[PDB]
RNA sequence: AAAUUGAAGAGUUUGAUCAUGGCUCAGAUUGAACGCUGGCGGCAGGCCUAACACAUGCAAGUCGAACGGUAACAGGAAGAA
């Protein structure tokens, strides 16, 4: 019972001897809403087939996120090719302050309160890749506590 | 007790892509102006330009418990109706 969200549909084209060959690419994201989120990207000669391929690729290739009561553990920075992403944990009641692709990722991921901002290029594919890379690199107090070989009294 | 609890993007270069990069938009705000329209009230605001020139009226008077006074109006007055 995971939530699936179509982020962007784009029409690309390859040229051949006869003319242009138009195909469609769809970027989606799925997530169970409590710390697991994955994005899929499918190209197809039609829009519904592209969305189906994106959903199948997104249902696999899902990552785990260490949430903290529905928000981030700490401010994180995600970077892909052109997009640099900043996410920050907020208090209860603020919502998701983020762009379209960031909103989709953080909403299907299970994040409820976050202050986010996208720098550089706002390309949807690179934005969702940067968001996923920033969320999977976010660690919890138990992780750092066990990695430091000392109790979790820092929490 | 409270008195920083706060951060959104989109369109456009290409047959298509990523990046760079500028232009434009979505938000607030104003001593505002113009166009169409216009019922009431409360609170505020109202020459941003020519520190250009000014008709007219007012905007700095007051004290007789400082003084010599009596010109005006109100009285007291002696004497002539």
């Amino acid at each position: 019972e995971l939530q699936e969200k179509l982020i962007a549909v784009n029409r690309v084209s390859k040229t051949v001897k006869g003319g242009r060959i138009f195909s469609f690419t769809a970027l989606t994201v799925v997530g169970d809403g409590n710390g697991r989120v994955g994005f899929g990207y499918g190209k197809a000669r039609e829009v519904p087939a592209a969305i189906q391929k994106a959903m199948e690729k997104a249902r696999r290739n899902m990552i785990n996120v260490a949430l903290n009561n529905g928000t981030l553990q700490h401010p994180v920075k995600g970077v892909h090719t052109g997009s640099r992403v900043f996410m920050q944990p907020a208090s209860e009641g603020t919502g998701i302050i983020a762009g379209g692709a960031m909103r989709a990722v953080l909403e299907v991921a299970g994040v409820h309160n976050v202050l986010a901002k996208a720098y550089g290029s706002t390309n949807p594919i690179n934005v969702v890749r940067a968001t996923i890379d920033g969320l999977e690199n976010m660690n919890s107090p138990e992780m750092v506590a066990a990695k430091r070989g000392k109790s979790v009294e820092e929490i």
